[PDB]
């Protein structure tokens, strides 16, 4: 098609589709009520992403935003996907370590503020204000990262060894890949505009696939997702 | 008013209003914590629908969408109602059979994908793509229907006989009436345009009232909604 | 800036920010799983409000709506904030008295109808219809107020005395301050237009800060938020 980033949108669509199908077939027959929750959560994540990658591929998920005296292409469908997928991914982690309800609310609520302030920043027509929104969004993210190291890492250790080991890996995956998101937004098409749109779209595609399908491959092969049973 | 479908919107509004009022008066005094949940869920459903039928009657819930080189009337308020009412109706069924949490998440999440992809298809400006969205939405629906027969029908039987009998009736009601929705959309104003808007609006009105107020009349007269008590 | 109401938006922003920071520092170290829920809920409330007051300050949260043959400034960001903060505030109360699930659903669902019909009324382009939406919204509110006196006040009394006393105060705070909202909307810029926008913005600022940060100061100093323990 006529937008150079199309190839990375097509490839993202295909990878999320294949991931959904694999997790769906792999979850068939699972009867353990605990693993059923982890399959439910983890298969819904790439199914949502599939539909929203497709909407960007087909042009629905794209709008033009005037700032810096120019009509800027903004993919708003990213924030519609992230709004529902990112709390499910934190739910996978919190259920692993059997977090208490107060802590789950805090994580999901902070996650909503991070995504919502990011959408306002993406659509903001006053250039300098877009970075104010980027700052508030990044602060909400640092709160989440703090919780994952100084609330969760200290209960998982008092848990089943298989739980503690699977959580450590997935926590480390989460902190590394989530930290790259604020930087790519800042230097790409929504921010300073140093990196062009087609390269920004490739970077996000590599990040989006790793943090959902990669994460899922690690979790759903683990023994931690089953109750202990004879 | 000046749109021929107004009479079916007015009648839908009145029927949802009367239904809400009846379920509200009937639920007064109920103290059983179990029946309270079924009344809560089941009365919220026609109250939401009342407000959204009214917005279509008054013109707020209507927009024009250009496709096939024509300005097409699209009632978007349908998807704002269905987004909150359809998961409540599946919650009535899952609580009946005491479904496990993993299965409820799967049903509600699949329901969200079905409604969300339906809204994208309703607003899509490229004619042939509207049917791609219709196909993904229908696939999410088939997943839901499968769950209701090959996950739920097999636990309800291991339950109280009054539960098993009320669920069978409501499951059958659900599968028959929900299957008509994809067909009416395809042949009506959002799709191929064979059936005109005023007749499509009548068909949906008959389907919307039956699946909410009819469903509710069956459930709230049943003994299944109470715990077993002496 | 060039809108006279800016000073009340700036002051609201600052007060919600300071409130968030105070509740955040005060909740540090709390380990009781019960108080953790009350801190989680109660700190998220002024953090959401901070971001949405800021969006009104910076102009993002403002739109123009044509009615009465005039282009009317409508702050739509109010309803985006109230949509997520008002159910959390009712969750604080229901958890205090350990409400049953059916009753919480009813309150949160009625709250959604009240806010949603209020947004439709704020954006409605036919003047006389805006008050129809105001009436349906006010009816949903009266339902909520009824529940708080003739469902909750009668279980809190059968509870811990510290719970019963803290709930009475917060219930009374809630009923008084929430009842002022329908009146200010009716006589201000969204309704009859008797009170001008800058004064309406001051009134709401005083109401918004009292009902969130004031409410929170009362609740989080109470002993009711902790389980009974030795
Ligand atoms: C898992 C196994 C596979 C791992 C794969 C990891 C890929 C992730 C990173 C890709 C960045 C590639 C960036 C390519 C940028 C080219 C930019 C370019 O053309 O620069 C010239 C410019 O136009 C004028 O100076
Ligand atoms: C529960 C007791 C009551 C049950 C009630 C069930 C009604 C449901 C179906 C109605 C379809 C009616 C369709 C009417 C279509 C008329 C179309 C027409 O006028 O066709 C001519 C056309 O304009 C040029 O060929
Ligand atoms: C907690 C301690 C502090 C308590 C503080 C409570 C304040 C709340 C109410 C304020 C209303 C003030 C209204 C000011 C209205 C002025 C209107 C005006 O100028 O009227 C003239 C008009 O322009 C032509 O007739
Ligand atoms: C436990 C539940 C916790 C839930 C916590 C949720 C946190 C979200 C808070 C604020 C972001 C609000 C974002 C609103 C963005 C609307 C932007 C929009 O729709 O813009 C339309 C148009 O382009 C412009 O007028
Ligand atoms: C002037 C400062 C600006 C205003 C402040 C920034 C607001 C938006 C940013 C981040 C949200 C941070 C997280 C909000 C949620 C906190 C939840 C909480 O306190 O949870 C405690 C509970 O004990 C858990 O275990
Ligand atoms: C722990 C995770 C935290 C994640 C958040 C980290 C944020 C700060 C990082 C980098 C900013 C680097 C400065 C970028 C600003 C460049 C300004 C500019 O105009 O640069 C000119 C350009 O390089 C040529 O034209
Ligand atoms: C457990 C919780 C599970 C929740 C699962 C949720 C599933 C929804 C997923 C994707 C649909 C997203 C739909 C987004 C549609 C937005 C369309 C819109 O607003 O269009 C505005 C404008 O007309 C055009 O720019
Ligand atoms: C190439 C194929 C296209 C991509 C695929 C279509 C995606 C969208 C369609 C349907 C969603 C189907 C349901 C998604 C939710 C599945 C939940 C699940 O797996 O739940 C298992 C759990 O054990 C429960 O008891
Ligand atoms: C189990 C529930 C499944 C529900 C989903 C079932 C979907 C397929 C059904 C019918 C499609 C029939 C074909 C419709 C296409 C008509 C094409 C056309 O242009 O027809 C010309 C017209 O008839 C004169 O002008
Ligand atoms: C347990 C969960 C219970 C949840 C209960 C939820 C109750 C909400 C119901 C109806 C309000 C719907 C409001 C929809 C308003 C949309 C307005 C809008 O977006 O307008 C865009 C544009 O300006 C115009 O086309
Ligand atoms: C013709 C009349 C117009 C139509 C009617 C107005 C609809 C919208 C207004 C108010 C919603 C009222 C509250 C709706 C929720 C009721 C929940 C319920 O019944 O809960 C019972 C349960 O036992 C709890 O403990
Ligand atoms: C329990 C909580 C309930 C809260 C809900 C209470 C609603 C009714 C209250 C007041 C309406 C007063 C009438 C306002 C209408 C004024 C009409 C008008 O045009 O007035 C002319 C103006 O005063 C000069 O030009
Ligand atoms: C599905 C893929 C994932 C892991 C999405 C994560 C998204 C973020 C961590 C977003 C954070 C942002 C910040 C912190 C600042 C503004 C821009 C973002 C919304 C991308
Ligand atoms: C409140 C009434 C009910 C039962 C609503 C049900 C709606 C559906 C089953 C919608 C399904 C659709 C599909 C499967 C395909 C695109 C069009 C729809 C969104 C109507
Ligand atoms: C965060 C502050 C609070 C307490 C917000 C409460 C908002 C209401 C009680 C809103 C009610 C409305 C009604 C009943 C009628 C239309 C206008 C409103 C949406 C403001």
């Amino acid at each position: 098609t006529g937008r150079p980033e199309w190839i990375w949108l097509a490839l993202g669509t295909a990878l999320m589709g294949l991931g959904t199908l694999y997790f769906l077939v792999k979850g068939m027959g699972v009867s353990d009520p605990d693993a059923k929750k982890f399959y439910a959560i983890t298969t819904l994540v790439p199914a949502i992403a599939f539909t929203m990658y497709l909407s960007m591929l087909l042009g629905y998920g794209l709008t033009m935003v005037p700032f810096g005296g120019e009509q800027n292409p903004i993919y708003w469908a990213r924030y519609a996907d992230w709004l529902f997928t990112t709390p499910l991914l934190l739910l996978d982690l919190a259920l692993l370590v059997d977090a208490d309800q107060g802590t789950i609310l805090a994580l999901v609520g902070a996650d909503g503020i991070m995504i919502g302030t990011g959408l306002v920043g993406a659509l903001t027509k006053v250039y300098s204000y877009r970075f104010v929104w980027w700052a508030i969004s990044t602060a909400a993210m640092l709160y989440i990262l703090y919780v994952l190291f100084f609330g969760f890492t200290s209960k998982a250790e008092s848990m089943r060894p298989e739980v503690a080991s699977t959580f450590k890996v997935l926590r480390n995956v989460t902190v590394v890949l989530w930290s790259a998101y604020p930087v790519v937004w800042l230097i790409g098409s929504e921010g300073a505009g140093i990196v062009p749109l087609n390269i920004e779209t490739l970077l996000f595609m590599v990040l989006d696939v790793s943090a959902k399908v990669g994460f899922g491959l690690i979790l759903l092969r683990s023994r931690a997702i089953f109750g202990e049973a004879e």
